[PDB]
């Protein structure tokens, strides 16, 4: 998994055309949406998360958690973007993992925000540019799966 | 080189603190800056990119002026952007090859700019959303 970590002033979305055939439905609630003064993570669902969903997901809560304490930053952003990789994880994972991580997050008891999954959207951002703005972590399995 | 192109309403930017200890010498103008209706790309020099230099720019800015083509920008920003890759080349070598795309695309008859290389910036962006407005491309060279 690849993650790009972005300490934003604010975050706003609009979401266009449908990237995949079928993706997630949704809501005209969920047609556009922003969040400030929010730690926006872009994330990409990569081949090897296949391996163990649950340990990665679990991995990336902690550290973008740990991130969003060192900037201090009471709301996250869950951005799916495909483009931190190219070697990508079948959508269905994808999806699924970025859930779960989007739910442990609001665990940890931070406000969180979301894109949804599936289609291309408009977005504008501002990073604030400090030295801990922008940062970026890779996150793979290490363990065997039990399911 | 990792490559994140994102075709952009525009994109807004201002040179924070320093984050090496030699950093390209800057003015106040080049302090901020702004291009609009742009094709931004922003660029993780890799260490492998080392090995051969002019290679990998080459075939930076024939696929970075295909995009542009693409979807038809007339503009291209240049932004040095590390945290694309966990494998970054010496900032000696990074700059060079930035500048060396630079050129290259300047030469092509694009209007280009280049933000400064390195420092920690604040920047705003509007990704257009269109199914080409954020493409992405790994260069290597030939090993
Ligand atoms: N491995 C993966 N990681 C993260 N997201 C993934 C994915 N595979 C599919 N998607 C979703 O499908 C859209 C088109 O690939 C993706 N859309 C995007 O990446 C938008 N930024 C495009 O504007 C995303 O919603
Ligand atoms: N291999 C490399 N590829 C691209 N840029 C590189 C680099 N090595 C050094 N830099 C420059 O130094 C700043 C801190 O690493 C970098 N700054 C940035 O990446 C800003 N987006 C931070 O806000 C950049 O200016």
């Amino acid at each position: 998994m690849r993650v790009l970590l972005i300490h934003s002033d604010y975050i706003e979305y609009e979401v266009k055309d449908k990237a995949l055939k079928n993706p997630e439905p949704i809501s005209e609630d969920m047609k556009r949406g922003r969040m400030e003064e929010v730690l926006v993570a872009f994330i990409s669902v990569e081949k090897v998360d296949e391996k163990n969903p649950e340990e990665v997901s679990l991995k990336a809560i902690e550290e973008i958690s740990k991130v969003a304490e060192q900037v201090k930053a009471e709301n996250v952003f869950v951005y799916p973007f495909a483009h931190l990789s190219s070697e990508l994880a079948k959508p269905s994972v994808a999806m699924d993992i970025l859930n779960r991580v989007y739910q442990g997050l609001k665990e940890r008891g931070f406000n969180v925000g979301k894109a949804p999954f599936g289609y291309y959207k408009a977005f504008k951002i501002s990073c604030k540019g400090h030295p801990l703005a922008e940062l970026s972590r890779t996150i793979v399995p290490e363990e065997a799966r039990v399911e």
